[PDB]
């Protein structure tokens, strides 16, 4: 019940969800705790967004990076966003990439979902 | 006037400054254009940032692309926060990289200052 470009990502998989952003696991972390964090309206570029949505996905994505880089041990954070196909953007929906930071650094729904369960225990 | 980690930034290079954010040009940009967006506050983590000074460093980093995307004829942009030592971050000061990007992708201090005063027309 969550868009993103033009699929609809089932709640089972997100992990959190203010009033104007949500994140959520990935199907193919680039490592583990590799998570994303979406507007809830589907803009395509980062400059399509209000400020009061900039100011919570950012404040959001502030949050969902202490959690993954507590839960997944990880000791710094990589954010990012890919602002324009030119950028490497492939899902034209506005996205930061969360990512849990270590020295020297494919899943089922199911498997999915119990990862998105367990960070929804740090947003209690 | 502005620090960035342990050293002072001469306002010549700055070219955007709000009541929380600033922006300024680089050293040596990665691509034309490869700017930076940082608390005024010098904080080495961006999780020791109050939520306004999120709020602000992102909205402030929402403009500042749009500008030099439009500046230096790019078509999207990249965006990045290197959050932790073992992220990559070099100056322990949080610090937004704003790369503009095109199909296929060292200088003078005066070439700096050219560069920041063409860039404060665009926030007049
Ligand atoms: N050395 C290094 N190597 C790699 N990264 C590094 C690095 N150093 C720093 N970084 C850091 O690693 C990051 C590089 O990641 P990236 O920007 O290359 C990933 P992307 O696939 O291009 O992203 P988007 O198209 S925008 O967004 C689409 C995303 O949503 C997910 N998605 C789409 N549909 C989905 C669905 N239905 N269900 C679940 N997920 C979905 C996709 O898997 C994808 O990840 C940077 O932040 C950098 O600082
Ligand atoms: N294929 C690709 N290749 C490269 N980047 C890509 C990419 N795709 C996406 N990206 C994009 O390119 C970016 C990768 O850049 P990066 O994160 O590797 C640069 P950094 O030097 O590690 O940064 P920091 O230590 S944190 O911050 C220190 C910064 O402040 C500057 N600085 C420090 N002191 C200064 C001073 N006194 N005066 C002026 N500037 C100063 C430094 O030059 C430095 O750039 C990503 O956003 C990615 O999405």
């Amino acid at each position: 019940s969550f868009r993103f470009g033009q699929h609809l990502i089932k709640p089972s998989v997100v992990f959190l969800k203010t009033e104007l952003s949500f994140a959520l696991v990935n199907r193919k972390p680039v490592v583990p705790g590799h998570v994303l964090v979406c507007p809830l309206r589907p803009v395509e570029r980062f400059h399509d967004l209000r400020p009061d949505e900039v100011a919570d996905l950012f404040q959001t994505t502030q949050r969902v990076g202490t959690v993954v880089e507590k839960h997944f041990h990880g000791t710094s954070l990589t954010f990012s966003m890919q602002d324009g196909p030119e950028a490497g953007q492939t899902v034209k929906h506005v996205n930061v990439h969360v990512l849990p930071r270590k020295a020297g650094d494919w899943r089922s729904e199911e498997e999915m979902a119990a990862e998105a369960a367990a960070l929804r225990v740090y947003f209690q």
